[PDB]
């Protein structure tokens, strides 16, 4: 029993973290096989960052300008290319600790673990979600760029995020491992405002199911609703619309608890309209939206 | 910027987790040097668990009755002893991945990371605190016993917790790595009620400092207080008393933010008396008490 905000074990990713230095800029890289992936803004002075022309800045850089250190040993860079907003540094040595891995671009609402690193050295691990506005709410200081976000399916690490940017509002933007930003963000020190940070409805429902499974039942009400009725309320409260695809995904949590998805929707509706009245659910005084349905299944069934 | 509930990187501990089986009971062990540490209740049938006599149950067990598996390879048990509520299984092979490590008994209020394991296989990592009633609020299913709690000081893992028990209320009890229970709990399936789960005052203050550092300032008030005045309010709200030792520990957070510890105490006092009024601090609608002052320093300074 008990339900915790849980990150994947970080060991497989710890073994992939290196320090990348270009001139006076040091950040983190991800070493998979004989390639080190890092944010292309490693090539920038903070001055460059105001209006960088990355192709033009890259002409001034050779293989030997990229200093890659894995622990306290230098890797030989034998090639480099720009893919979108990441640099791929070819090194002469395959990472001996390369895990099975995939590159996956996640959708808003999906959760992942971040291994926060400074100078290629891991400091901590935490669980994030891709927000509906394609930001993440991270914990990232100067030097944390190139820290990555990941999921693990048994023995295979799916890399979904690399850290690039803090917005003036202190929320975070970054790329998939093909260098493509999530959302409309760019690796430039310019005014970039995030859209509405809406609540991930399907995730709140999953967590309400988790609460029922763990004995927190006080919010279960006598009502049901429809998707259209629920969605009118959702809109009003800046919750993402719920689709039949979301209802389908929640099906196993419905089955386990014998609470129809639309019944839990009506319980959520009442919680939005009435508030918590100073009560908690799973030790939270707000509705948690950074557990996916699968996260709830995983933690409530003990997958390794 | 940003402030997250952050666990230590789990890699060093992942490398120490093994499966221990005695008869039909499988749980987790911790392999350090040539010793596997596990809960002594590995020897119990659930029937035994109602009134176990551990010395008497152990007479029926030999070295070969303890099956230790590290990944998919069996370790040879050449010795076994009971220390308090843990078994120490001597194996013929030193763990090649043994990190630098210490055994530390923590005080209530101290935080640590838990690597949740099933069948010697890590499923996730989360951040806990030793509650003032010597429980922890974990996420632990059947098979998770022998999962451990730890801190890392640079390269040295300090092991502070091993999981043993879920109380009828679904909170958790376990031991230090010398087999001594935290609090008055015993490894017996009997009625064991926890005391008052009080709020770790010094931890809430630290997190309020973290909030100021990250731009959440709305709760800063025009008041100050004294330890005695604050403590009258603390008592009323089931907050732990604040000592001059706690004030001393908060000193660096005071210095960084220029907010006197007693001023932040007066801000906390008003938050207890007035509530949050539907506002959040660092994305929480309650006062978070599972960050230590050092945790705040660590995350706000980027230690690795
Ligand atoms: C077991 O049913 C699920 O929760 C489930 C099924 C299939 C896929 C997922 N992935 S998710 C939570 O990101 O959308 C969850
Ligand atoms: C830097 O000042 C601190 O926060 C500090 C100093 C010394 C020790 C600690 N350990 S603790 C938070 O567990 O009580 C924190």
């Amino acid at each position: 029993s008990g339900f915790r905000k849980m990150a994947f074990p970080s060991g497989k990713v710890e073994g992939c973290m290196v320090q990348v230095t270009c001139g006076t800029t040091t950040l983190n890289g991800l070493w998979l096989d004989d390639v080190v992936y890092c944010p292309r803004h490693v090539i920038c002075t903070s001055e460059d960052m105001l209006n960088p022309n990355y192709e033009d800045l890259l002409i001034r850089k050779s293989n030997h300008n990229f200093l890659v250190q894995a622990g306290n040993v230098q890797l030989r860079v034998i090639g480099h290319s720009m893919q979108n907003c990441v640099l791929k540094l070819k090194v002469d040595t395959a990472n001996p600790k390369t895990p099975k891995y995939k590159f996956v671009r996640i959708q808003p609402g999906q959760t992942f673990s971040v291994l926060a690193c400074y100078n290629g050295s891991p400091s901590g691990v935490y669980q994030c979600a891709m927000r509906p506005n394609f930001t993440i709410k991270g914990s990232f200081l100067n030097g944390s760029c190139g820290s990555v976000g990941f999921n693990i399916d048994y023995d295979c690490v799916s890399f979904c995020y690399m850290h690039h940017m803090e917005l003036p509002t202190g929320v975070h933007a970054g790329t998939d491992l093909e260098g493509n930003f999530y959302g409309p963000f760019v690796d430039r020190q310019t005014a970039q405002a995030a859209g509405t940070d809406t609540t991930i409805t399907v995730n709140v429902l999953a967590w309400l199911y988790a609460a029922v499974i763990n004995g927190d039942r006080w919010f279960l009400n006598r009502f049901t609703t429809t998707l259209n009725d629920f969605n009118l309320v959702a809109m009003k409260y800046n919750y993402e619309p719920l689709t039949q695809d979301h209802v389908d995904i929640l099906g196993p949590l419905s089955a386990q608890t014998g609470i129809a998805v639309l019944d839990m929707c009506a319980s959520l509706k009442e919680l939005l309209q009435n508030g918590m009245n100073g009560r908690t659910i799973l030790g939270s005084a707000l509705l948690e939206d950074e557990f996916t349905p699968f996260d709830v299944v995983r933690q409530c069934s003990g997958v390794t």
